[PDB]
Parts: C-alpha cells; structure tokens; sequence
C-alpha cells in the first residue's frame, strides 16, 4: 500500500532487433579507460569497507577521478622493454578525520594508504604481464576532509538518504544479439581459460559491433604480448587462432546471423607495424586513460539506446543519485524483462530533491509487448518489481560495496 | 561508400512528454579541462606547422583538475590551497636526425603549459595563475604503431587512428536551445562586463514536462563584487530577469520556470560565493570528456558518443572528426523540406581512410505526408558532399571555427 510515482506505458515502436542498424562498443578490462574506471570503483569499495569496520556505516567520499598517463616502452618480438613506468594519479575526496567535541577525541582514517593499496591490488588482479613494483607509479591527491562525530552518529542510523539533487538514471533490458555478442566476446578473450591457451592475448581488448540487417561485423583491437610471439609469423597465427575461437563463440550465441570478424585492422604486416606490446596493454605507452569515458554501468557503449553521461565508478554509493539510479534502473529493467509478455523494457528514474532516494519524482517503465499480450496484464507485475527494488534500495548499496554489480 | 538511410517512425522530440538537458559552462571544472585540452592541441598544431609545415602526431585529450581550497568573503576572499592541474596525453616529443645521428627535442612541454595558462586567463577573469593555480605536464611520446598509421597517408587522405563512432543530430529542441543560449548569454563578455559579480562556472539544467520547462541554474558569484548578502540577492534577481527576457524570445508558448542557486541559505548566509568564479576552488574535481558533447550539450534523450573531441588531433582521430562531421551532416539534412528530425552516426575502421567510414548511418523522422524515398537521395548527396570535403573538417577545427564542447 505504499504508493509511488511509477508509470507503465506501452511502447509502440520497432523493437531493437527489427531496426536495420545497430552499433555497440565495449572497452575491455585492460583498456586504459576501463583501468581507470576499475581503480576508481575499487578505491571506493576499499574506503567503504574501511568506514564499515570502524563505524558500521559508510561516510561521505567520491573517488571518481583517476588519471592514467601512458608510460614508455619498446615492443620487440621475443620480449620488449618497459622504459618508463605507467603513472596513475588517484583523486577525489574522502572523509579522513572525525572530530568528537564531547569525549574530546580525534579519530583519523587511513584514506591515502587504503586508496593506493586498493588501486595497486586491482592492477595486479587484472593485468597478467604488468609488474606493479616497477611498471606502475600510483600517486594520490585525494582530498582528506573532516566530519563532526554528531553527523557520524546520524549516518550510523543507516536511514534512506534524501536526494541532494534533481538527477536521473536510465536502464534497459534485455541485451540484443549484437550487444550480447560484443559483451561476451570481450569477456571470453579476457577469461582465464583462454589466456592459458593463448598467453599472447593481452587484456587491452576493445570490441566494436556493427549490425547491418542480420549481418554483424565485429572489429577487435587486441593488444599482443610480445614475449609470446618470436616473429611476425607467430603474430599472424595468434590473430587467426583468436579469430577462429570468436567464430565459434558467435556460432553459439548469434546463430542465424551472418558474422564477420576483423582483428587489428590497423596492422601492416609488410612494414611490420602491428599492435605489439610489452605488457599487453596500450597503457604502457600508446594510450592514456581516465574515468567515465568508456562503458556505461551495463558494460557497453550504445548510441541506439539511452545513455547517461555520468560516471558511476568511484561515486559515493551512499547518496549519489546518478550512480544509484543508473544501477537500480538496470536491475529493475532486467527483472521486468524476465516477465512473460515483455519483449523490451526501458526504465528511467527521476529523483525528488528533499525526498528519500527511493521515493522518486517519477519512474517511467516503457514496455514493448510481445504479440497477443495486454500491457495491463503485465503492468501490476512490473510495478511490483520496481517497488520491490525501491523497498530494498539499501541492499543495492551493499551489492555495490560487495562488488555484486558492475559500474563499467 | 557505405551510406545508409532509414525512415524513423517515432514521436518527435518536442512531442515527447519528458526532456532533460544539461550544459556545463566555461568555468565548470570539467569544461575547464575540455577547453585546456583543446587549447594545448591547437598550440601543438601551430608549433608543428611552424617547424615542419605539417601537423605531427599527438593526442592531448587528457587533463585532470584537482580542486583547490578557498575562503570566500563578502567584498573579497582568498585562496587557501592552489588548484592542481595535470596536462597529459600523447605528443611527438622528439625527432631523430638519421643523418647526424642525434635526437632533437621539440618544445611540447613549454608549448603546452603556456597554452594552458593562456586559456585559463581567458575564461576565468578573477584567477591569479601565479598563486591560485599549479599546472604540471606529463605529456609523453605516442607508440610507434600509432605514429606509423598517422604517417602512412597524412599527405593524402589520413587513415583512421582507431575504430570509433561519432554522432550528430538536428535540429535542436526548444529546451536544448534554451539551455545552450542561457549559458552562452551569461558567459558572454557583454553580460559579465555589465554584471562582474557573475562567475564563469555556470551549470544549467533544463527539465521539460509537457509544455513546462524548469530551468535550473547553478551560478558561481565572485565575492569581490558583492559587499553583502543584499547585493548577492540583487545579482541573482538581475540575472533571473535577464533569463526571463531570453526565455520569452526563444521559448514562446512554453511556461518557463527559472531556479538559481537552489542550495542557498539566506538566513545562515551560506550561499554560492567564490573568490575565483569557479567551484574548482571548492575542492571540486574535473577531467576531459565528462561534460558537454561537441554540440555543447548533455542529452540523455538523444544519441551520444562517448568519444571526447577536445584535445584529440584534427588530422586522423575519428573520435573528433566524425563527431564534428556528424553534426555538420545532420544540420544540412535538417534544412531539407520534409525532414522533421535527423540522426547521423558515423563509424570508422582502424586503418581505413577517414573518408571511407565502415558505416555512415542516417535516420530521418519525416514530416507528415512526406515520402522517405524522395528525401533519401537528397540525404546521400549531402553525406557524399561532406565526405568529398572531409579535409575541410580539419581546417575548421584548426581555425577554431567549431566547438568541441
């Protein structure tokens, strides 16, 4: 009986698959932009766990500022050289010290050391061929603010925070064939199973998908680790080996479509100018990176779907509307898309400033129905799903801190 | 050429119930970074042209602003901690004299730091670039394979540096024009000279619901020009009236509400006061490609590209060229009779000439009682016209005749 501003509307347009063209991009884990997103969010999570240990609540912070400066290297067949380390600057702000006037005590939290440690551990986790001791410099200019113990006491209540702004979030489901193919391609090429078989495949993998009717062209930029290819011959074999595996993958999840696969199209086998790297990432020299310039929270870049321009990674998981709403929108859309009769679902949430974040000014649910289905039969199920997620909005916070949802 | 044209049968933008549009003004920390990034690129282009008569490889689309600290006060406050800015990205740092067998270093560092400081002085009137701002530089040499692609056919038609897409659309909706022109007006020299209290950090958000547009402005006020809270209120109300008169010009028929600095607390005198005219002094951070698209707007009800045009080289970086190109094509197609709305998406393939996109995608919402088959060939010609004159895009960018944010 709790009445929210939820809107369910029938959408009478062509579903995504029936539209003639589609363009989808994904920047893989080792791409400099995705490295920065990953670090930003890993630092946030680390700081959250820090605050939770000491106070049992999360204090205010935002670490959605991370700059990766390309290093210096000299790739060579058989093994190249890393000349200058990658430089990474951690920025943002985080609550550092707590002033307690009553008991006359001052607590200070390991903001800087936690941040640097978290960033370094994330790099070790994803980049197989980067020695973080010598190949990376992690610097930190995160602001260290103070806070009254009184406000900490209020935070420990863990009530639903009030929306500090009029902001929005957007999501949709399900993923189209192209979207699924782009996503799973990057995931597969960065899976441990494949790396074991083809160690030459670096983590800096970028996948572009172009659908023309029922034909999908995949264009892949794949950084090759030079110590695993002793000449151009072996380099070529890596490309064709990967190609065949991606062909097999496309036949599993995009059967019925015509699939074309292009890899490292900028290569020139004649001049021996190819996508060769020492560390398996263009972060080593070729390409710089920063936060919020790549994937959206659903892990994709989709100019045929609605996209928020806000960078979710590193944002305050407590009271940043944009981050929470973009994740929540994608969680709601995903569940509604499972409902019988729903072919396509779009969710948009708009906050009411001054009101709890789970009491939005408007939540729009647009549904393309399957044939012979009545939107009015779906609507009550859909509104229930939305209200359920809104009721459990604090659990969504936990999911983020526990890394159970993606921010890029 | 791979030019695709489609009729798009959806509700036009103005007829949609809800519309949200944002613009970050020139003084906003994110737009500062975008502007600095492009200023560095333009400067390096000029420097390379002077020494070699050609533009050498670079991509300075990386600028990080770490917020400083300040202490604003009625009549004039003071900075406490300087604003740290890091110039980053790629550039041709040196050339090898194979004949003399010596490396010759190019003035990238001095050129970049100078271009950065000059831009700040141009967009932030009340900043002291000596004590308020620190500008560091870590621009480095680009990879060997990237420079190779850049040099393969620079003399002919350049080869795409990468596989990327830009987007564009036309025309602008009433809400979009209102947001865009609101910021531009308040950040115009004519206005700021009239009302020196108006800082350049102006964020404008437009929320349309039906035929009602709520215009929300966050405007930094320069504290040296407001002696008290009363004078502060006078600035707010004076700007408000200016925006009202503007709304009557370009948003006739719409109920336009105007909210300025909604977080202000007049009782506690806790308002949007600044020393420098930017929230960069308030510990707020900024970086490149976190704000406006090349059309100058953030538009979730429109298609967008995540590529950041600012700082990228105007020679072979499709992430810049195609976003500018898509906008140019969209504008022309929108002029055609029968075209209500136009959407242009241009995809590259790394290694292929920039005038040979993997796909040049066009969508058109036709006016009522208009055939797409009549408009279709008109659209292709416009697209072909521009691809034939793709080198003019570089020219327009280097000559600073187009915005990147």
């Amino acid at each position: 009986s709790h009445m929210r501003n939820i809107i369910v509307k029938k959408l009478d347009v062509e579903p995504i698959e029936e539209r003639p063209t589609e363009i989808v991009e994904r920047k893989g884990l080792g791409h400099p932009d995705s490295i920065c997103d990953g670090i930003a969010e890993s630092v946030s999570r680390a700081l959250c766990k820090m605050y939770m240990e000491k106070f049992g609540t999360i204090l205010h912070h935002n670490t959605d500022q991370v700059e990766l400066v390309g290093g210096h290297a000299y790739p060579k067949f058989g093994g190249g050289v890393m000349v200058s380390p990658i430089y990474i600057l951690l920025s943002g702000r985080a609550t550092m010290e707590i002033l307690d006037k009553e008991k006359n005590e001052v607590i200070k939290l390991p903001v800087g050391t936690t941040a640097v440690k978290a960033a370094k551990e994330y790099l070790k986790k994803v980049l197989r061929n980067v020695d973080v001791d010598k190949d990376v410099i992690i610097d930190c200019r995160i602001g260290q603010g103070s806070m009254d113990a009184v406000d900490v006491f209020e935070r420990q209540k863990n009530e639903v925070p009030l929306a500090n702004d009029t902001s929005f979030g957007v999501g949709y489901a399900p993923l189209s064939t192209t979207e699924r193919l782009v996503l799973e391609t990057e995931r597969f090429l960065n899976s441990d199973e494949l790396k074991n078989e083809i160690p030459a495949v670096g983590e800096d993998i970028k996948v572009m998908g172009l659908r023309e009717g029922k034909k999908i062209t995949l264009t892949i930029a794949m950084a090759v680790v030079d110590r695993y290819v002793k000449n151009i011959e072996e380099y070529k074999e890596v490309i064709e080996k990967v190609r065949k595996k991606v062909e097999d993958l496309a036949k599993k999840i995009a059967d019925g479509y015509e699939v074309e696969i292009h890899i490292n199209t900028a290569d020139d086998y004649e001049r021996e100018s190819v996508y060769l790297t020492v560390t398996g990432t263009s972060a080593e020299m070729g390409d710089d990176g920063s936060v919020g310039r790549g994937n959206r929270v659903n892990g994709l870049i989709t100019p045929f779907r609605p996209m928020s321009m806000e960078a979710a990674s590193g944002k305050n998981p407590v009271n940043h509307v944009g981050k929470i709403y973009n994740i929540l929108a994608n969680l709601i859309a995903n569940d509604i898309a499972k409902l019988e009769g729903v072919k396509e679902c779009y969710v948009r949430i708009l906050s009411q400033a001054g009101k709890p974040i789970n009491e939005p000014k408007a939540l729009d649910i647009e549904i393309i129905t399957e044939d012979s289905y009545d939107i009015k039969d779906i609507e009550p199920k859909a509104k229930e799903i939305a209200n359920k997620w809104l009721d459990n909005i604090m659990e969504v916070q936990k999911m983020i801190v526990e890394g159970k949802v993606t921010t890029f």
